[PDB]
């Protein structure tokens, strides 16, 4: 009934009032490539390691099951699908988001959006928490917030399934293309910490062909950080 | 992202752009009570005996999961609660329609929406097929020909999914208030006939407390219809 016109990612909806995780529902069960697993709230919504995600009515919790067929070495590029898509769908609703490399999205600098992608073999799991409607912890803004009303979940679900479709579809054609919607979207030019095994500073200059962050220190050394277990502070 | 508000019926959705059949799907498949699922198009949609169900894009095609805790007896009277949730949804849209008995909702006699059931065992599937802006069978109709506009097919989904859920809730309690809700709302007075081996005509009278179709020939013989593979002809 909901009459969605995308080619795989959207062919099914599986919608839950409320559930533990879509992320974890997804990586869980069996379920067919683009089905896409949403919820009104999640009990148990997690981030990064399992790290709590507030997933409060009025916000978009999503999860897609994906079977990428592109080499190997693209694969990693899945999260920032996520990202690109999540952006395109605030400038249609002219909210100025940006990416705050490699998985977030903010506004202002207050983070509107987050991007979990979890694999095992050959099934990975696209995870998108998106602030609409909901209140929003400390740190975070909203949809709502930045436009000043209220914003119809539906158009934003619609919009965001016809955005990551094309952009699936594309990525498996040309699985490079995405790096150059990623950098012309993308928060760079400004000084960051790096937070991992250690930390250290510097501009961010860039991402490179494996969408490593580009960070160029005050002596002029030049680092190349990749997707793991690493986060971004902006200074 | 869809925020239903209903207590059983509509927990979960699974849409689909293309099915085969709701029905036979929700029946092969392990699904929590209250679980909706519905498509756009069935390539193989059916009714009650043998026969295709045209499941055009623009319907309403859906089944239901169910089990109720009740008295085996009472099982038959699920149908009816589909009949009546059409009938209530189609009021809402300005429309009057009436139930053919035992699974039919027709408006001013043309076939508006049917009703399949389907008990497979542990639960009981119940298959609601409503025209909305899909084109039809001739002689049959549907909501946007009734009104002449183009009807929001997710509205009507959650008109009906509302109305099902207080129609069922209550059923579970007071099972037999939903043959009265039928009898105010089904086509009765009219002479009939009865297809098949022992055939025979008389005036549909009523519906009893098992929701037989209660038929008085000319010679003043009463006789019960049962559900089943019943076929009725209005003369
Ligand atoms: N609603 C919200 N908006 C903005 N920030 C939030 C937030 N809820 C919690 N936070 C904070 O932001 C941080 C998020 O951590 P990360 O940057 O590593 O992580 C992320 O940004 C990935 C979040 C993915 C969420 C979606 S919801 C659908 C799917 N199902 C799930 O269970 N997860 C995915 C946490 O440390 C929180 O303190
Ligand atoms: N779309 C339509 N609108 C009105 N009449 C139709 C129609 N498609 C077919 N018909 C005719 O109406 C009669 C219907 O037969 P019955 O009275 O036995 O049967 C019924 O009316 C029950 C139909 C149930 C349909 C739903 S769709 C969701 C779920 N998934 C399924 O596969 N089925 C259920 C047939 O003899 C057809 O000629």
């Amino acid at each position: 009934m909901l009459g969605l016109k995308t080619s795989i990612i959207g062919r099914r909806v599986i919608y839950f009032q409320e559930i533990t995780s879509t992320n974890e529902f997804a990586k869980t069960s069996y379920l067919e490539e683009g089905t896409v697993i949403v919820a009104d709230k999640q009990t148990m919504g997690h981030g990064r390691l399992n790290r709590k995600w507030e997933s409060p009515e009025g916000g978009l919790w999503l999860s897609i099951v994906l079977s990428p067929k592109v080499p190997q070495k693209d694969l990693p590029k899945i999260v920032f699908l996520g990202a690109v898509g999540v952006v395109e769908t605030l400038k249609e609703f002219s909210i100025d988001g940006r990416i705050k490399w490699p998985n977030d999205v903010l506004v202002n600098y207050k983070k509107i959006a987050g991007v979990l992608v979890e694999g095992k073999g050959d099934k990975i799991v696209l995870g998108i928490g998106l602030n609409v409607n909901n209140k929003v912890p400390n740190g975070a803004t909203s949809m709502k917030l930045e436009l000043g009303s209220e914003v119809p979940l539906l158009s934003v679900f619609r919009s965001l399934i016809t955005n990551l479709d094309r952009l699936y579809l594309n990525f498996l054609k040309n699985p490079m293309d995405i790096l150059n919607l990623v950098r012309d979207n993308m928060i760079l030019g400004v000084r960051v910490k790096i937070l991992g095994d250690g930390s250290f500073e510097g501009i961010a200059e860039d991402i490179d062909d494996f969408g490593r962050l580009i960070i160029r220190l005050d002596s002029g050394e030049v680092k190349k950080v990749i997707y793991g277990d690493v986060s971004l502070r902006f200074l």
